[PDB]
């Protein structure tokens, strides 16, 4: 018949009823007791008006009994609710209890800043990353070539690449900037002849075509095998790369005049 | 106090502490982390039980920082040193860096061999090497006589030579094989007195002595002068060489009996 | 396709190609390289503009091979033919040879003239060319008489001549000048009669004629028989002759008045 | 040094010298050349071992030079004298020549006989001899006595004589064989005295003395003039003679008993 408005902080317990009372029950003058009857009810305003008690959560301060569990700290009272001093029809009593964990978790809120000597010791050095080249046997730059030496007729097509194996692949790409063919296995004699020259290919020549070079992990071309004029008879493939940032540089050459 | 093994690969860096720390700092146990705290080090044996941690060379795999410059990729991170979970008397920090350079050289290893097509040429022909023959006004074989005609007395005493003028002479010797005097500029004539006759002198006759001949360009000798008997008036000289071989023979001959 | 000029002097050989190439081949720019490829070709200008090389006829000095007969010292190299740094479509090799003789014959230009000491024998002396006379018996001279007499009717015509038999046949005829009858076989004597008395017969009397003199080696003439008047009884002839420049005279006189 | 042995016939000149150079000169081998050098010695053994050349007296078969004269034809050369095929100490020459006249005489050796017809006249006649006689006036038969007479006394002595004038005074001596007086003119007459009477004086008168007869041209004697007994006065003389010959006969007479 009655909502109930049931507090409980730390230090005391409250409990009220509201202006239902004053049609409910019929209870034109309200009378609210706790099991001490010295302790009393009175009308409170702060939200609405309410007609409350309030007692302690003590052993005994106006009779309330504590019950003790391991999980908790339970008391509890009773209201007793009449329009009298004295009564004739139905004995209105509500029952109330409230609880409390024993068990909480707690903590400092200032952040505590340490200081220290210190020591700072230094060291350093270097290494490379793995670049390889290939010559391949097929068309799609599938098959490897092992062999310490392959022949060809002159008709052939070479086909060929490299690749950057070492790591870091998401931030370098593989660029290749200068590639020749010599008459020897130096790689820095007086007679080159240029695929690649500066950062482009040496088109002039038909038969120089390329694939792929900066975008990624592995740069392709291709040109028809040739022979070096005069007293020679083996070509040998040397080039120089660049690992490109793929962050901050335009790492794709633009080939033109 | 401690030494330090630093390796950078192409894919990854290793950091590492020996067992020095058994006694160096107390570390009865030891800790070691990187700035990413999840990574922690473990125990190597592969060359002697070393402390160690691996980090990939990329972008934050372990917390690394990248330094980006023209000539080189750094890597840097912070080894933690520690004998326990908490600290209180020294804050010890490793801090390592290594980098790589960005520019390169490759060459592939397999030579290129080509076959063509081919033409084939042959042109041919002769030629000759230039000996000359002089005679001498003085003993030391010196002085040139250019007149188109000398005049002597019977009691004087001629000096002559000849010499190799033409080329390759380190591989021919100037070798003198028969000479002689004609009354008559044509060389064939029916009437000749020897001086050299077959490789060798006609020292029968005292007043013939040879100096140098075919060990060397130029050749030496001399003789007592003489008329033809009979209606004669004029001396020819006239001589046959041939160019030695200074590699495959012996040029100097052995006259005797 | 091409020409080839192929110079060998007595230090180097030199071999070349004219303009013929300047279409020939295709060859818009021209390479040309030996053995050695630091030997390299060159554009003379001298007779026309030819391309060329030049290699002393040494060991090895651009590569070149000297091969060793006994005939003849042989040297090799081969050019290489070329449009470009690199080729693709035929081999072009021009392989070239020549060689040098071993043996050769010299002579000296300078004549000599040698003086001597010289005695001078002289001595000298006299002789004489036979000359015979003969009678015939038969009228075209023909036949011998030996008998050492003859007789004769004074109706009978001796037939007579002289005849050079010595030498220098061709230099001197045969010419008389003086011939006579005698009765005595000295020829001296104080009666003569006279045939031909001063370079001409006597033709006075009719009985004398007179065929060949003067012109060949034997003259001839004839008269009929007489016997001297008076106490004889026996004829002899006599006659004097003179050998006549067949050069440098006239010998057949003119007999007239 | 040398003897030289010089002869020149009708067709060829031939010059020697001997064994003396065997020696001389020291010329152990000998050469002997003419002008023209294919003409050479060789060695003659007829009378001696020579050494000699043989050249026709023409115009240079050998190289010989003919000059020529008006008395002669003269032919000149020139030895060369050596040891050797060449030399060096002395130029031996011997110069030679020699000449023939061109003027000569000839004759033939056959004596020529004619026969001829001939005529034979003959004539003949007689003469005489001139004798004469004479008286003389003196003893030594001396003086002419002209007179047509002459007296005397008869203690008279008379002489007288014959003579021959007339000729062939060696073959004839007069020879008185008859001779007496007459009283008479006529010597006929038959009176006569006789002086001499046969071949002999009549020596029985001693007043008759002869004193030559028979030995030659003039015969003399003498007698006592007489006169004829008788009638007579006149006394003639005649005498009768004969021509003897004083080849084939005595011619004195010898008159004896
Ligand atoms: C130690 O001691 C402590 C302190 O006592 C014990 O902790 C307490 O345990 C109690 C028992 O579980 C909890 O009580 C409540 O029990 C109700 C069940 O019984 C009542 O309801 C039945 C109705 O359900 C029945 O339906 C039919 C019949 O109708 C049956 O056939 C059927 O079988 C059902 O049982 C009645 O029949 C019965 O007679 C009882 O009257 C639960 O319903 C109740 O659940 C409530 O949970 C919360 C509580 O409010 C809190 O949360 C809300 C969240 O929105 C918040 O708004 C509030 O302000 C509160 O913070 C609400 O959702 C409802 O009110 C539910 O009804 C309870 O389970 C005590 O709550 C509990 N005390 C606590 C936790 O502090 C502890 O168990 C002991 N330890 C031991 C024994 O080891
Ligand atoms: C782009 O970015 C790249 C990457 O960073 C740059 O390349 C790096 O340049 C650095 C600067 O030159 C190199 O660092 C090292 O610098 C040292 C100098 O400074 C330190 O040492 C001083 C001591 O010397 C001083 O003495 C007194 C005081 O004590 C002073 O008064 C005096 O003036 C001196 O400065 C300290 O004072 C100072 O505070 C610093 O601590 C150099 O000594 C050092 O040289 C070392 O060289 C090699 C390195 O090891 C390699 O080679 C050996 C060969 O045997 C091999 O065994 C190893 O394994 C390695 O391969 C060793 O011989 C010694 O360790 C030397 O000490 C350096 O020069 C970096 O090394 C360099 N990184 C490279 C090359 O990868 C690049 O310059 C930038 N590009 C620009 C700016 O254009
Ligand atoms: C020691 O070593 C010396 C140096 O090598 C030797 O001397 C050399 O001997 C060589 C061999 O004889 C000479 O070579 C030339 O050989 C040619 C023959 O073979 C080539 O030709 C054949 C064609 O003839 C064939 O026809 C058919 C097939 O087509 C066959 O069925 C047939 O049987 C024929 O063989 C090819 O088949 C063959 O494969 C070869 O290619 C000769 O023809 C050549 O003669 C040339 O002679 C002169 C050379 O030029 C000079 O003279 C001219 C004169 O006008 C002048 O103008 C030039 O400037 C030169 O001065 C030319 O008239 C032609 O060019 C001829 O073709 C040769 O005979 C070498 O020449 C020779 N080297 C000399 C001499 O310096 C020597 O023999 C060795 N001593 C030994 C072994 O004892
Ligand atoms: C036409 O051409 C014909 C042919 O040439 C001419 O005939 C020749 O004339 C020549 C000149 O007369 C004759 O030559 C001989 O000349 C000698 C003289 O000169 C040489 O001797 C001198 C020595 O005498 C000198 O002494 C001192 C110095 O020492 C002086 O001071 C002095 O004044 C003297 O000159 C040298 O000085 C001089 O340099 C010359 O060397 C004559 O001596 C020589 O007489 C020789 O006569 C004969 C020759 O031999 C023949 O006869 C002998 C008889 O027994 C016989 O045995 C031989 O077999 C020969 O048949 C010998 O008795 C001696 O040998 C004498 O020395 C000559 O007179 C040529 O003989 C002569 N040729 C003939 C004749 O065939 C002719 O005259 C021309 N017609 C003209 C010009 O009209
Ligand atoms: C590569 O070949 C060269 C010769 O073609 C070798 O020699 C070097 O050549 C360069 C110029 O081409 C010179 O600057 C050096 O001084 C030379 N070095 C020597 C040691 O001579 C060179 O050594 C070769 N490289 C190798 C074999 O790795
Ligand atoms: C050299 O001289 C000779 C003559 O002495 C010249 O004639 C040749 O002689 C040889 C034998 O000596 C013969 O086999 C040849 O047939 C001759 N040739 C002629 C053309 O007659 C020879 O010509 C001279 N050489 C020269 C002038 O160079
Ligand atoms: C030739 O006959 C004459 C006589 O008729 C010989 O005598 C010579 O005669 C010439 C004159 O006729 C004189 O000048 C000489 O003096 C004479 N010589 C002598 C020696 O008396 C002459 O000898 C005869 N010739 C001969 C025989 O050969
Ligand atoms: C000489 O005298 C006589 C006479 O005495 C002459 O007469 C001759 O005499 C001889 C005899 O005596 C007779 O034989 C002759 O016959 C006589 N001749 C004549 C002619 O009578 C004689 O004639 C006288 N002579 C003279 C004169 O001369």
């Amino acid at each position: 018949l009655l909502e109930h408005r049931l507090e409980c902080g730390a230090n005391d317990m409250k409990v009220s009823l509201g202006k239902c009372q004053l049609k409910s029950l019929g209870f034109d003058k309200v009378f609210m007791y706790l099991s001490d009857s010295r302790c009393s009810g009175f009308n409170d305003r702060d939200n609405r008006d309410w007609v409350s008690v309030v007692t302690p959560a003590r052993d005994g301060p106006c009779g309330t009994v504590l019950t003790r569990n391991e999980t908790h700290a339970t008391y509890s009272n009773t209201l007793y609710l009449a329009d009298e001093i004295i009564i004739r029809d139905l004995n209105i009593k509500i029952n109330f209890a409230c609880s409390y964990p024993l068990d909480m978790k707690v903590s400092l809120k200032t952040a505590l800043q340490p200081m220290v000597s210190a020591l700072n010791i230094r060291v350093g050095g270097t290494g490379m990353f793995t670049v390889r080249m290939a010559l391949f046997q097929t068309p799609s730059y599938t098959q490897p070539y092992q062999g310490s030496s392959v022949t060809l007729s002159t008709e052939a097509f070479l086909y060929v690449g490299t690749m950057l194996d070492g790591g870091d692949l998401s931030r370098f790409a593989l660029l290749m900037t200068n590639c020749y063919a010599t008459p020897s296995s130096n790689a820095t004699d007086p007679l080159k002849y240029f695929i690649i020259q500066d950062r482009c290919p040496h088109t002039r020549d038909s038969t120089i075509q390329v694939v792929e070079n900066g975008e990624s992990s592995q740069g392709r071309f291709s040109v028809q095998m040739f022979r070096f004029a005069g007293n020679y008879d083996l070509v040998y493939l040397h080039c120089e790369v660049y690992l490109c940032d793929t962050m901050n540089e335009k790492c794709k050459p633009t080939c033109s005049g």
